[PDB]
C-alpha cells in the first residue's frame, strides 16, 4: 500500500542519519572514511551525497529500526534486513560496507548500494527488489541530473553510480546509470519524455563496447538520437578524471562524440575490410541503422561517415539504404 511505502522510504531516510554517523564519527567507521577519502571523496562530497557506513555487527538496522517503532518484517520487506531461513530470525542485509543512498526519481531515498571497501564479495550489495526499489525504473542521480537533461537537450549514460557520482562532481551534471542493470523499456520511456539525445560513455574495454552497441541498437531502434564517446583503453570515467583532472574530463565528452553508426562501424572496420560476408551482412546492418536515424541532418551525416569504411561512395550507401 501507500502507506506502506511511505514507511519503508521513511526506514531508509531514518538510518541514512545514523549511517552517515557511523562513518564520519565512529571508530569502526575509520577505515572506510579513509578508503573513501583516498579515492577523492572530500567531506564535503561525502555529506553531499549522504554516504555512510553499515558497521558489521548484524544487528544494528535491526536494532535502530526496532526501536523506532517499525515492524520488523516490513523491514525485512523493504530490503534492509535479511532473514534466517531456519528460525526465521532478522539481520542486516549490509554489514561492513560504505552505504551509497539511491535516490528514486522524486528525490527520496528507497534503496541502498552497499560497497565493500576490504575486498569482499560481492564488491557492491544492492537492496534488492522491493515495492519502492525496482532496477527496471530506478536511475541513479536522475532527479539531481534532471534540469540539466532538460535544459541540454541530452541524457548521458554511464555504466555505474560510481562513474556518476565522479562526473557528476567534475561538472557533467546529466548524468545517470542503472543499477548494473541493461537499460529497460520503462527507462528509456522516462528518458524520451525528457529528451531525444542520448550519449553513451561505457568503460574502455570489450565489455564496455559490447554493451555499448546492444544497448545504442536498443535506443536507436526506440527513435532516439544516439550518441557515444570512446574512453582510453581500460578506463571508466573515474578512472579519466583522477588521471587527467575536471577540465580535462569535460573537454573530453565534448570533443569526439559520435552518432552510432558512425560509432558502429569504427568498431567493425577489420572485420568488414577482411571478411567478405562480414563485408556483406554489415553493409545491410549499417543500411538498416541509418534508415532508423530520425534526424535527417544526422542521417545524411553518417551515410557520409560509413561509406569509406565500406569503400562505397555516399551516393552508393544512400541507394542501399
Ligand atoms: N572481484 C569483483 N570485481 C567486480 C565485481 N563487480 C565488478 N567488479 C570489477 O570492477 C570493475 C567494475 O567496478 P567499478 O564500477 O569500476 O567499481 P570501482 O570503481 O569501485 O572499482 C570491473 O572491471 P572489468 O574487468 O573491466 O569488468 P568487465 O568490463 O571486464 O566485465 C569488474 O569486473 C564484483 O562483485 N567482484
Ligand atoms: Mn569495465
Ligand atoms: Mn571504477
Amino acid at each position: 500500500s501507500n502507506a506502506d511505502d511511505l514507511q519503508m522510504i521513511e526506514m531508509h531516510e531514518l538510518i541514512q542519519e545514523f549511517y552517515y554517523y557511523a562513518l564520519t564519527k565512529t571508530v569502526e567507521g575509520e577505515q572506510a572514511l579513509t578508503y573513501l577519502q583516498e579515492r577523492g571523496f572530500t567531506d564535503a562530497l561525502i555529506k553531499e551525497r549522504g554516504i555512510g557506513f553499515a558497521p558489521d555487527s548484524s544487528h544494528f538496522c535491526h536494532d535502530f529500526l526496532q526501536k523506532k517503532g517499525y515492524d520488523i518484517e516490513l523491514a525485512y520487506e523493504a530490503g534492509l534486513l535479511s532473514r534466517n531461513e531456519e528460525n526465521f530470525s532478522y539481520y542486516d542485509r549490509f554489514r561492513n560496507r560504505i552505504m551509497f543512498p539511491l535516490k528514486n526519481a522524486q528525490g527520496r531515498i528507497v534503496g541502498y548500494s552497499g560497497r565493500t571497501y576490504t575486498g569482499q564479495e560481492p564488491k557492491y550489495l544492492n537492496s534488492p527488489e522491493t515495492p519502492i526499489f525496482q532496477k527496471r525504473k530506478l536511475l541513479y542521480n536522475l532527479d539531481k541530473a534532471r534540469k540539466s537533461i532538460r535544459k541540454l537537450d541530452e541524457i548521458v549514460l554511464l555504466e555505474g553510480f560510481m562513474d556518476v557520482i565522479k562526473s557528476d562532481t567534475a561538472g557533467l551534471k546529466n548524468v545517470v546509470a542503472t543499477m548494473g542493470t541493461q537499460l529497460s523499456d520503462e527507462h528509456i520511456t522516462f528518458i524520451r519524455k525528457l529528451t531525444s539525445n542520448i550519449t553513451l560513455m561505457f568503460d574502455g574495454d570489450f565489455a564496455g563496447s559490447e554493451a555499448t552497441l546492444k544497448t545504442g541498437q536498443h535506443l536507436l531502434q526506440q527513435g532516439l538520437n544516439v550518441f557515444v564517446i570512446q574512453l582510453p583503453s581500460g578506463m571508466d570515467p573515474d578512472e579519466y578524471i583522477g588521471k587527467y583532472g575536471n577540465d580535462a574530463f569535460t573537454t573530453f565528452v565534448k570533443n569526439d562524440k559520435k552518432s552510432f553508426a558512425h560509432y558502429k562501424v569504427s568498431i567493425l572496420k577489420d572485420e568488414i575490410a577482411h571478411n567478405d560476408l562480414s563485408y556483406e551482412r554489415y553493409l545491410k546492418e549499417l543500411s538498416h541503422d541509418i534508415s532508423l536515424m530520425k534526424s535527417s541532418i544526422l542521417q545524411q551525416k553518417a551515410i557520409n561517415d560509413v561509406a569509406p569504411f565500406f569503400n562505397v561512395s555516399p551516393e552508393q550507401l544512400a541507394n542501399e539504404i
